[PDB]
């Protein structure tokens, strides 16, 4: 009785288990040294799907993921998919008082979490359950509820991103399958990556880097290779996990790397099965960029730019070797099938080379609002001012961007505004610099 | 330096020519003695249209008019728009100079495009002017000198916009994302030569080609001067060999008056499908019964999504059945019925508004966001998420199994008028019936007193017919439906 997206519906199941046909017994994860396949990933969703469907959850219905990258966590979310469940993801490092914060915001029917996890006290208002590979167990049923909705449409949310927004309120990013999908598809044509990668994941679930790095992999049909959080604190480790597992490609914020360049550089410089490595989320400092390249000479480093509103926007390989002259690292051109705006404070077109304008972004990724705030979402997906009257929407990005002399674009920082308004890290639970630490000084 | 949509991006260009790649020697055309253009021929023909297009220098989202019927050149005008990102907006050369006037200063486009044969002329200096055909486009006006602002071509870029003064904006997205839908259906093959007859200006025509270029399929043009002589218009399907019939309730009503015998020769027709309005259901059961070899399917929907459902009749019709089903929405499309508080309607028989979710909604109404934010509206069982739902304006209520039935628009003591016309049929020799609003009068294609007590037996007296009027035909508007306007007037 339960509503499934079906084959031909734009939806992360579909999208992310097309590898269990053409290639059933190839590897999509590597765990420590196991391997997990295409065929068992889609046993564990289907098996996750037939004990969520059991609830009577109606299609939006939220489920909160509480949950590092684990092969559980991805078939919960392909499951919480299928079924056209929202999922949220949350980091189990989240504070007790910001879940609950999410809860009361999102009104979710059900809370799971790994069979092992730490979190007691999810409301009695909300369902609670565990997974593991032995399945999903509910502790405390969701509500009884009344379906509406017959089908899933491609337009339906596939997940909400929750951060503290820059007033004081929760931003929840609301993405539809479609969205994501057409990040996905627009990637994979760059062709960054074969089935033959393993993909070293390192960012926490709760960011869409994480959902990044899954889709990216298992689109592909190569094998993601989650890396535990605690490995990252302890840079021997770390290095002893990529070459344990045979990672091809590390993805991670540029922090990932700053204690293994300070304590170990000759062990990573020793990671000869390393093809490539990926970064966004913040600048990447140029001494640690020519540093890190400088130990690992033959690896393509990759500058993805973009937000969690459009997931990402560019992927420019950096230059190897780096210009001694380079003052910035180029966010070069948007993926194909995505389109820039450079304007200024009036909202015309920049069209000088080296003036920085406001990034206005059209892409088929965009998110579908705010979570319960229509003022911000007003604030930010606007009419094209480019197209004002045809009521197609633009995101106003708040990233200042300026155009070198083949059109290339170079971040410049936001509109809003380690240096402060001071000089000085401190990291958030998703590796950026923690400048609200540094401010309360 | 022209910005040129890349083969990974939804367009029309990319979506209507992929068959020239797999099968460039097949039949896109069938024209008419009887020829046919090559999907290939096609091709070329775009891409010498798209080089004359990209010239001019405009930028994407710059709007041109392009005044034509469905023909090989209109097509291949509207591919190479797609391919250049620039918005096509169709006019039928039958619309009257006051209302295309209306268009011109409204859209206000960088170009007006017509046949080198073309009837129009009064355009307005700030509009630059161009005659397609044999040979190529021939400028007559260069449009204004512009900076090229835009980089690249995306999937949300508006591929068309329909006016009617209601601009109906729809991103290349949109559309394909119907085309590929109703594709997942298998409604058409291939081997098929779809016989459209809808005026370019009506997204019927822009379903038809997409429908048919889109499966590799041939499409059949049926110039309105065939459209209008019965046994013309079934000499050229038979001479064209159209395996499917698209159009408005309306192109039967000719043939089955005056030539139902010769309608029932068409053998090579497998399928016939309609919208726009009601098909009368007296005129539906004989069409099915000179066709039994023909399925008929009910397509239902409005501009704002091109489409929504498409229902197969039962083969064949009950004699008793009250209302044709619109079925099911396509996969990957869904309808809430919602009554005047937004709340679900869960009985069986009960109308309420139809809400649509859908992946191939309009972007808005062009210049004017107040329309656009009563119709494309925060989803009523999800308002937190910003997902939007198409307020439809029309009534429905299910049966048991969920499918939906048209009982009407919102538009529409009251008078529902669908339930006054529906008693005029059920009266013998009564094939088709407009009723509309002071007095209520019905025109009825087929004494009067017996159509009036008929109708004051099972129906409340503000709902009986003041006057009925017997007529030969009804009258169409340029699309096709009935023109209640016209009848209102005598
Ligand atoms: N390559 C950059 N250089 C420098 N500043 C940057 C850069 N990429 C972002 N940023 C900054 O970070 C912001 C985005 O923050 S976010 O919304 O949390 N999203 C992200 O951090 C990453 C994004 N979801 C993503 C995920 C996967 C692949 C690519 C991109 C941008 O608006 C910039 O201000
Ligand atoms: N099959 C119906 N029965 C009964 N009332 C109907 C029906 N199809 C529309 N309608 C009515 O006509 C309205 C839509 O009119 S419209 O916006 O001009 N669009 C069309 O008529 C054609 C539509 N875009 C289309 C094109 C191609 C394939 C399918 C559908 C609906 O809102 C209904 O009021
Ligand atoms: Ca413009
Ligand atoms: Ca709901």
């Amino acid at each position: 009785r339960a509503a499934r997206a079906r084959e031909s519906v734009d939806n992360l199941y579909w999208f992310m288990l097309a590898a269990a046909n053409s290639a059933p017994d190839t590897p999509a994860f590597v765990t420590r040294v196991r391997t997990l396949s295409y065929r068992e990933l889609r046993t564990r969703v289907d098996d996750f799907a037939a004990a969520l469907a059991e609830l009577g959850l109606d299609v939006d219905d939220r489920v909160v993921l509480e949950a590092n990258v684990t092969p559980d966590a991805v078939a919960m979310l392909l499951a919480c998919s299928l079924l056209g469940l929202p999922f949220i993801p949350v980091s189990p490092e989240t504070p007790s008082g910001r879940l609950r914060s999410i809860l009361d915001t999102a009104e979710p029917a059900l809370f799971a979490q790994a069979e092992d996890g730490g979190r007691a006290d999810v409301p009695a208002t909300v369902g609670t359950a565990r997974f593991g590979a032995g399945g999903l167990r509910v502790e405390r049923a969701p509500r009884a509820r009344v379906r509406h909705r017959r089908e899933i449409v491609g337009t339906d949310t596939a997940y909400i991103i929750f951060t503290s927004g820059t007033t004081g309120r929760p931003k929840g990013v609301v993405m539809s399958h479609r969205s994501v999908v057409s990040l996905y598809r627009a990637i994979l044509e760059q062709g960054l990556i074969t089935p033959e990668d393993r993909i070293a994941t390192t960012s926490p679930l709760q960011f869409d880097f994480a959902l990044f790095d899954i889709g990216l992999a298992l689109g592909t049909g190569a094998a993601l290779v989650p890396v535990p959080r605690e490995e990252l604190n302890w840079p021997r480790r770390f290095l002893a996990f990529l070459g344990d597992t045979g990672a091809t490609q590390v993805h991670g914020v540029p922090s990932i790397w700053r204690p293994v360049l300070r304590h170990e550089p000759e062990l990573l410089a020793g990671l000869d099965r390393v093809r490539g490595i990926l970064f966004t989320g913040e600048d990447f400092p140029l001494p640690e960029l020519r540093h890190l390249q400088g130990l690992l000479p033959h690896a393509r480093i990759v500058n993805g730019y973009g937000a969690t509103e459009s997931m990402a926007c560019s992927f420019t390989e950096v230059p190897r070797p780096i210009p001694s002259d380079l003052e910035r690292l180029s966010i070069g051109f948007p993926l194909p099938g995505f389109d820039v705006s450079l304007l200024d404070e009036h909202g015309r077109p920049v069209e000088e080379i080296g003036v920085a304008g406001q990034i206005h972004l059209r892409a088929p990724s965009m998110f579908s609002g705010y979570w319960d705030d229509p003022e911000a979402t007003a604030r930010v997906l606007v009419s094209d001012p480019l197209d004002p009257r045809s009521g197609r929407t633009v995101l106003r990005s708040g990233d200042l961007a300026y155009r070198g002399e083949d059109g290339e674009l170079y971040f410049a920082g936001r509109v809003d505004a380690v240096a402060l308004l001071h000089a000085f890290i401190p990291l958030t639970v998703n590796g950026k610099v923690d400048r609200a630490d540094l401010a309360t000084r």
